[PDB]
């Protein structure tokens, strides 16, 4: 349903989120 | 209903604040 | 009810977060 | 009840997490 | 249950998120 | 179900996220 879609979504952006942060926290070190 | 209404309102800041941090890492690099 | 109030204050915090990293992408360009 | 609970711990990090990234972005200006 | 018990771990990670954006503010003021 | 799947997804993106914001704190000082 729709709560599932969003969270899907949600979960979505979290990797991505989690990716990006990565790059960064590999970047500052360097 | 208010959840799910609450819900695409989360899901869409995230996709800006993954966006921002895609911007940030790629200034960082 | 509780976790509607819940999830109106996560949204508006979330728009707050979204901001901010709006700004510090900015600053790190130059 | 538990769901409820979390969702309060939640919110109230997430205003910590604000405070925060404000500050950081003064510090980058 | 299953839900109560992610929710728990996400609010968990949550409270070291904020403690480390804390530190990361601390660190950027000199 | 679907939901739970999404939050454990949610869920294990945030220890991921935290992780790597301990990694971003400790490289600010350093
Ligand atoms: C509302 C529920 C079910 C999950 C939300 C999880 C969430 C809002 C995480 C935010 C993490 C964040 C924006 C970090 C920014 O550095």
């Amino acid at each position: 349903g729709e709560i599932a879609k969003s969270l899907k979504e949600i979960a979505k952006s979290l990797k991505e989120i989690a990716w990006s942060l990565k790059e960064i926290a590999k970047s500052l070190k360097g």
